[PDB]
């Protein structure tokens, strides 16, 4: 009974879910939306509560909304900490990471005349707001993981973000030693290493031609 | 030990938290950000993990990120369902609600040559996507509450959204009978009725002048 992930063949909002399942060591299948018809069929068949994907078929549910899916999976595979206090830290950290991830992913979609400004802003937020915040969390307790001295969903989310930060501008990570060491450690975990290796279901960034052609194949 | 809510004197992202606390019957205090200096002092004194509000002081923590705060309060006051399956539904419904709430609140902040288009879109999403989805949930089980036949955080989030929908265009709710009956019932709950009464900490929509004022008073 493998979860089925319904999304376009791209990172988008589904990648964080792919990462979480991979880290949990859970095998999943994907049903790619390749044409407006595919998407229309999902809607008509009553499979999308709000007519949007990501949508994940898991445990008899056709679950939509990225956060709801992530929350369910983290709880199911014990990657959501042990109590509500720990969950408050995990949630607070996760939301910050999701905010930056969105800001960065949004760049390739910015009108040409606005993209240089949006990019400088994203880089500024990365080095002056977000990375310092997490470097600080690690420094605060000197432990290997962000929360509870054990692996949780947020360690996975942070690793993922660091990869995107490295893609944006690798020099952004230079001033953060604790984060650099964290990146190396999480990357070495068996399930993670497996997802980072070539041939996995991990998705690449989309280039200009691809983004442009997909915006036209659908309605973006 | 009343929780302390730090935000501007307006709805913003803090209103959903005010509503959740009020529905739980939990008294809270508010410390309004009235000047850039107020905000700067919060940041400098180490109160905001990502230099942003909402921020809520509760149980020895200074919690930021709207969803992290809501999740903690829901769990603390037993408004988060009874298990992970129920939480998946609560989470999926809540995310759809936050999505529409954002879309609607964002309108007063859209340029004079967009509000027009943005507003038609929002109204369309409301009547053709979101209201139908929830009308359908209620129809599916004929129960008084959205999930588990008992009050949860999402019944509160839905009531709040319905109020905003009614402010946008009262005719939007007309084609949805189950939602109209739901709105009346929830509004009759003692804690809810109390917050709906004049003089409560419930905040009003901000007008054009007020928006422009703050827009210049701060970096908005
Ligand atoms: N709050 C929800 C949000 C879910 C959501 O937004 N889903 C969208 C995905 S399209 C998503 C989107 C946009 C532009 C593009 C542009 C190029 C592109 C190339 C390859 C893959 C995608 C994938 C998504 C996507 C886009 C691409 C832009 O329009 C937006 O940013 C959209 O959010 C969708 O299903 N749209 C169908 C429709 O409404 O009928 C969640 O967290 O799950
Ligand atoms: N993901 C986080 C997001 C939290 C967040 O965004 N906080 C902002 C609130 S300002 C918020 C915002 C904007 C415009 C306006 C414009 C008019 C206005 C009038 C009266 C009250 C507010 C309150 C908020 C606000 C704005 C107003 C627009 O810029 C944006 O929409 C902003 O998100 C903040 O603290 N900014 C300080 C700064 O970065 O240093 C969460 O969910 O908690």
């Amino acid at each position: 009974g493998k979860p089925v992930l319904h999304y376009f063949n791209a990172r988008g909002r589904m990648e964080c879910i792919r990462w979480l399942l991979a880290a949990a060591g859970v095998e999943f299948e994907e049903k790619f939306i390749q044409s407006p018809e595919d998407l229309e069929k999902l809607k008509k068949d009553g499979n999308l509560m709000f007519d949007q994907v990501p949508m994940v078929e898991i445990d008899g549910m056709k679950l939509v909304q990225t956060r709801a899916i992530l929350n369910y999976i983290a709880t199911k595979y014990d990657l959501y900490g042990k109590d509500m206090k720990e969950r408050a830290l995990i949630d607070m950290y996760t939301e910050g990471i999701l905010d930056l991830t969105e800001m960065i992913g949004q760049l390739v979609l910015c009108p040409p005349d606005q993209r240089e400004a949006k990019t400088a802003l994203a880089k500024d937020r990365t080095k002056n707001r977000y990375l310092p915040a997490f470097e600080k969390v690690l420094k605060s307790h000197g432990q290997d993981y962000l929360v509870g001295n054990r692996l949780t969903r947020v360690d996975v989310h942070l690793l993922e973000l660091l990869l995107y930060v490295e893609e944006l501008d690798a020099s952004l990570l230079t001033p953060f030693p604790l984060l650099k060491a964290f990146k190396s450690r999480i990357s070495s975990l068996p399930n993670v290493k497996k997802f980072l290796q070539p041939g996995s279901q991990r998705k690449p960034p989309l280039d200009a031609k691809q983004i442009e052609e997909a915006r036209k194949v659908f309605k973006f």
